[PDB]
């Protein structure tokens, strides 16, 4: 999927990503961070993958090492449909806003002062990216 | 270097919209489109005051690392310290570039691209949003 670099997203700004969830989607990923080996956020909604049904799985990656994984409480995504995710962050946490008025915070484990990398994988085609 | 995006997958007939902020003391900026960084269907280079050119848009392509013959446009609907949006589509024969103030120009699809998968911004132009 889409790979963007030099995003230079800073605290106080909002990264908006809108796209299309494939009609027969099994899962999709949104990775954010410094680069492919340093992710402040691995956002992985699973419709049906690795034995999981309708669950968002999140984690970080530091120097290539995956951190402690966690399943989120909600799943506001549907196969074959439009969905927008919005991310902001500060020194301590990332805030992830999801469809249907849901949102959750994820610890800023890497202590990132900026987000410069984003990569989409799986059954999700990004159609629009906005800053602020 | 500004935002760099790959795996865009822009198909013929689809419109790529790029909106950004022209810096207050902008000398020039670049929008590169193509297959990848070495194969550009469009090097879009508005020059406010650079390389001896004043308020002039210069375009060219790059094929396998080789720059083609540069092309000068006849309009310059840009001004430092403001927002500007450019829209691009293509077919087999030309790309069509739509500029502010209702201006537009065509550039030959020299590399015969059937998709645009790469986009990069450079210079005094900060991308606020990209849609495709």
């Amino acid at each position: 999927g889409l790979v963007a670099s030099n995003l230079n997203l800073k605290p106080g700004e909002c990264l908006r990503v809108r796209g299309e969830v494939a009609p027969d989607a099994k899962s999709f990923v949104l990775n954010l961070g410094k680069d492919s080996n340093n992710l402040c956020l691995h956002f992985n909604p699973r419709f049906n993958a690795h034995g999981d049904a309708n669950t968002i799985v999140c984690n970080s990656k530091d120097g290539g090492a995956w951190g402690t994984e966690q399943r989120e409480a909600v799943f506001p995504f549907q196969p074959g449909s439009v969905a927008e995710v919005c991310i902001t962050f500060d020194q301590a946490n990332l805030t992830v806003k999801l469809p249907d008025g849901y949102e959750f915070k994820f610890p800023n484990r890497l202590n990132l002062e900026a987000i410069n990398y984003m990569a989409a994988d799986g059954d999700f085609k990004i159609k629009c990216v906005a800053f602020d």
